[PDB]
């Protein structure tokens, strides 16, 4: 018998190779490191469990482990949100500094402790894409009402805003979009949404998708299987949930470009959202966290600490990195890439 | 096994030289020490400008280094680390692990005895130290310039004087004044090493190196000896590592380039004008090297058309985001 088999439920259809494709990329890094000898056995959402309950399942002990949002479990206590994402948080390469150099990985597991999880980062999918509408969203007015499915804590701020949000697992957005019981969606970026197929019904995807602009993509595991581990297996599964993590933003960095031009190809219509909607987005966040963070002293302590980071990043990131690739970007649209 | 790594980089490093250290222990610890690689920094076991070439000798079994370093053996050994108007940090490693490029790199690496994996990332690099400010090309004539890789040559079309000298090495030279000016990296490592004392001004963007990757480099015969299982674990670690690299950069550079505004850094931008200058003899050089050298042409042209996909779909979200908060950030608002 190998080692250790575990079972890892994972809260994405088996249908996206990026985000569901994460826990496989993990899997087979750690068969391939050990001859067999550690076993994770990956499913997708809805086979063993209900994919926005994957991490309960974890906390219960009925499975080992499951890669998940952590905003998925904003309803239990938002703190699950916050090395996830939450609106107007870092990029990946910002919130991966913060993880992995910053002491974010501590204390998101200080946290997670009490509800019997140790996680590690398991892939990012950089900034999102801003969803899928039937009609065009030139104001805030133009959200008012909309029946929209969104991801997380996002839900809070975008009921501020009038929209009603709705909390659908990745493969079941669809057929509610095609049967008109939600408005709009939004998922990730061009590669999945495109694989969803929402294009077919609403043709006007927005961006940016404010509400997350580097989501992090938890592999979570129960507290005690991951104790149980020898301290040879228990650095092996952190070292290759850290490749697996790069890997996902990888894979979705070479995919998106050429599936945003299949989009376009097929006459879906690409539209910012205006900087007015950013800034009354802004404001609407800003209140909830107000409130959050007052109320809640887990999520204060988090919070504080990405916000200390994310004003040195934002500063930072305007010298070299902007410069560079704006330049690049004129270039490219000028013709002489 | 019992591996020794030669390493191109100075031990105050623990970015860029730190990342061989990361490796070793990632690769120990995940074979209670079974797989140990000793971490030589640069000069130690060779000189850091020739960590490859040891490599390829079989003298070490395999090195941490920048494939620009070895333009000089052939310009295509540069081309998977960086050449000057490349792709970001994101974009090459899409390319690399997504695009072929670690087959495509290893395939031109073969004949060198030589295989590789991405070792690190250092993001954009900024724009070098200087004893005075420059505003035009002109400006730059004559300079003489410690600067990675093949941006010597493009260096060479704008009359600068360009030299390789490696990390540790560098900063002698810039204060008995054998150099006018030096790139290296970024604001954490350029503090380190001190050229802010000698060169206050610091430009940007580091048009040379806007992604340049930082390989673990491995003797053919010593990795193809390795069962299957270890040259797994050793890709799964190198890609780690890759990663671990650019996210301790992401973390350090804001502080850093504070610290050196504080110390009297002065801060400019490149001029539109020199930029476009710059890329212009790129462009020429690229034509020519891709017309003389099928093995550059090979590879140049699998990065050049994944360029134009990957900054045709960046200025889509990511700009629009990352803009939208810069600006918040400038307006006082985060
Ligand atoms: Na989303
Ligand atoms: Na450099």
């Amino acid at each position: 018998a190998p080692k250790v088999t575990w079972r890892l439920a994972s809260s994405f259809p088996k249908s996206l190779d990026t985000i569901f494709g994460g826990a496989e990329v993990l899997s087979k890094m750690l068969s391939e490191a050990t001859d067999g000898n550690f076993q994770i056995q990956v499913f997708s959402a809805g086979e063993l469990v209900p994919g926005l309950q994957a991490a309960d399942a974890v906390t219960e002990g009925t499975v080992e482990c499951c890669h998940t949002v952590g905003y998925y479990y904003w309803g239990k206590d938002p703190t699950f949100a916050l090395a996830a994402a939450v609106p107007f948080s870092l990029s990946a390469r910002g919130i991966n500094a913060w993880h992995y150099h910053g002491g974010g990985i501590d204390l998101y597991n200080e946290f997670l402790s009490q509800h019997n999880i140790v996680a590690f980062p398991g892939g990012n999918t950089g900034v999102q894409m801003g969803g899928w509408f039937r009609r065009e969203i030139n104001t805030v007015a133009d959200m008012q009402g909309l029946k929209m499915r969104v991801g997380g804590f996002a839900g809070k701020v975008m009921e501020r805003l009038g929209v009603v949000p709705q909390q659908i697992a990745g493969g079941d957005i669809y057929p509610a979009l095609e049967k008109g019981t939600i408005d709009a969606t939004e998922w990730v970026g061009p590669y999945d949404d495109e694989k969803l197929g929402f294009f077919k019904v609403a043709p006007y995807y927005y961006y940016p998708g404010w509400w997350e602009g580097g989501p992090t993509v938890h592999f979570m595991f129960n507290k005690s299987a991951y104790e149980g581990l020898t301290p040879t297996y228990q650095s092996l599964l952190r070292t290759a949930c850290h490749a697996a993590d790069a890997n996902m933003l990888q894979l979705y960095d070479w995919k998106n470009p050429t599936a945003i031009k299949s989009l376009v190809a097929q006459g879906t219509q690409l539209r910012p959202f205006s900087p007015e909607i950013l800034q009354a987005c802004f404001e609407a966040a800003n209140e909830v966290y107000a409130e959050m963070e007052a109320s809640n002293p887990a999520f204060k302590k988090i919070w504080d600490s990405i916000k200390a980071f994310r004003s040195e990043h934002y500063t930072w990131a305007q010298i070299a990195e902007y410069n560079y690739d704006t330049f690049m970007m004129v270039q490219q649209n000028a013709g002489k890439l």
